[PDB]
């Protein structure tokens, strides 16, 4: 019955928590279907407790992003800030509990979204392996 994203709502609202940013690509590909490999650019998966998820790509990759999710896709071309476009497509980035994969979110990465969201930061590496 449940979906992979139906398990990941599950549990931010068992852990407090309104919101999962996913940015490990074989984590996106596992919960979504959409394989994309950002090289040095950004991508997250957002996924919302109580609001449809958003992906966030490159914007080379969003036609094909879009084509193959049913929630809303959005990117940056180069001469754009990619923390400033997050921060203006996302109506929600107030949340006070947040999970993130500490294994996989470089400090660069990590500093990025702490310009974005206020709140505090808890680790989703370990409930990704357990799903797996
Ligand atoms: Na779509
Ligand atoms: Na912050």
């Amino acid at each position: 019955a449940m979906s992979k994203l139906d398990r990941i709502r599950h549990f931010l609202n068992e852990n407090k928590s309104g919101l999962a940013i996913v940015s490990d690509p074989v984590t996106v590909n596992y919960l979504t279907g959409f394989d994309c490999d950002p090289h040095e650019r950004q991508m997250f998966l957002f996924v919302y407790e109580n609001r449809e998820p958003a992906l966030f790509v490159p914007a080379l990759e969003v036609a094909r992003a879009s084509s193959v999710l049913d929630f809303p896709v959005f990117g940056y071309v180069d001469s754009e800030n990619p923390w400033q476009k997050i921060k203006a497509g996302l109506a929600s980035t107030d949340i006070p509990i947040i999970y993130a994969e500490f294994d996989n979110l470089n400090v660069t990465k990590f500093q990025g979204l702490q310009t974005v969201f206020e709140g505090r930061f808890e680790n989703l590496t370990p409930f990704i392996h357990k799903m797996r």
